[PDB]
């Protein structure tokens, strides 16, 4: 997939997870990546631990752009106040689920659009337990998403077939990121564990990339 | 209804909501309302803006119940981190959201029963969006619920047969909150802006309280 123009470059299309607890671990890998990767995804369990203060030093430190992977779900009014929080903490974008409907999205593209930041859709899950209801509702959740202007997406990898899918149904242009074939059809992976657990993430991050030309 | 005795007891059958987002107007307000209410919800509006520690003031300050409505919805391994570090922070119970499914609920239930506290599954939600999908699966959610041993959830007060209708599923003996005769149903009403946003909170909190006479 080549590059659209009016959505977001992610260096390599490689994402890294930063689901480290610790402030010091975190901060360690993710300098040590940062000739490979340009984006990073922090969700709740770094800033629960150590503050909504380290999007701003990792901003300060590496200069990356900061996706907040809180897959926000809550009702409009308190949606609108977390991404307010959130944005303001300095992230770029935010992840935010479908489940809770248009009204709920709708709140966080507002905030969004007034503060110049992005907002992303979760349409699927990759887990067992996603089967339950969030799979029957994925279809209607990205067609929900395609009807509130929505341009930036969260699909699984486990499943490339739903991918393909996906891409369907919101269309060629709009960014898609996912956590080989994947990349036909998302604009970036997202990869954690394989990263920033091993001995040397650096290298890590170099084989991943070698793989993805 | 009569208290069980293996459930919480909320003082009074009135959680506040506590939604305001500057540390100092938070403090200042339960503080005022303590005398009336044991029990405090604290969601990510205030804990992202001022930090988690933010619940260990609450405890030393006012030794009130914290409930943190932070609506967890994400894979199980995530849900994990997420509960660890609010438990670790502090808080005594914690809400989540059922739609992700059942390993999602019970990667929460896991932690709570390691660390001895207590999980909410949030089953339905009053907002109109609601209706897109959340309502549709609001009495299976429920049903897994009960096939999870969960023994506290959190419904709408908007519709009342509802709650009625919830109740029918999860038992008499469970422990149910819910944001007059709510209270046939509900074990207790949560209340945010009728009171924090009042010129004499202790006095909208005694409001309150009498009418649950
Ligand atoms: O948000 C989703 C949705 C999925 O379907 C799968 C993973 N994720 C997130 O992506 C990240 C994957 O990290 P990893 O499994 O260590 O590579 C992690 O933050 C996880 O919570
Ligand atoms: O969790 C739910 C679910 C609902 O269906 C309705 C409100 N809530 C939460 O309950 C609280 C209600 O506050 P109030 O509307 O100010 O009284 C607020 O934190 C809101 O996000
Ligand atoms: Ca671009
Ligand atoms: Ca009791």
């Amino acid at each position: 997939r080549s590059r659209r123009v009016d959505v977001m470059d992610v260096m390599n299309r490689l994402i890294l997870a930063m689901d480290l607890m610790n402030r010091d671990d975190a901060l360690r890998v993710t300098g040590e990546v940062r000739e490979y990767i340009d984006t990073v995804k922090i969700g709740y369990p770094l800033v629960l631990s150590e503050g909504m203060d380290i999007i701003a030093e990792f901003r300060k430190r590496f200069g990356c752009r900061i996706i907040a992977d809180f897959k926000v779900a809550d009702i409009p009014e308190t949606n609108e106040k977390i991404c307010r929080a959130t944005f303001k903490a300095g992230a770029d974008a935010i992840i935010v689920h479908g489940f809770p409907g248009a009204d709920s999205v709708r709140a966080c593209l507002n905030v969004a659009e007034e503060m110049g930041r992005e907002v992303f859709l979760l349409t699927e899950m990759s887990h067992p337990g996603a089967e339950m209801f969030i799979q029957g509702a994925a279809d209607e959740i990205a067609r929900m998403g395609v009807d509130l202007g929505v341009k930036n997406y969260v699909g699984p990898s486990t499943r490339p077939e739903r991918l393909s899918r996906l891409r369907e149904i919101i269309g060629q242009d709009s960014f898609l990121i996912s956590p080989g074939e994947t990349l036909r059809f998302a604009d970036a992976i997202i990869v954690g564990r394989s990263i920033y657990l091993a001995d040397n993430p650096a290298a890590a991050a170099a084989g991943i990339i070698e793989s993805i030309k």
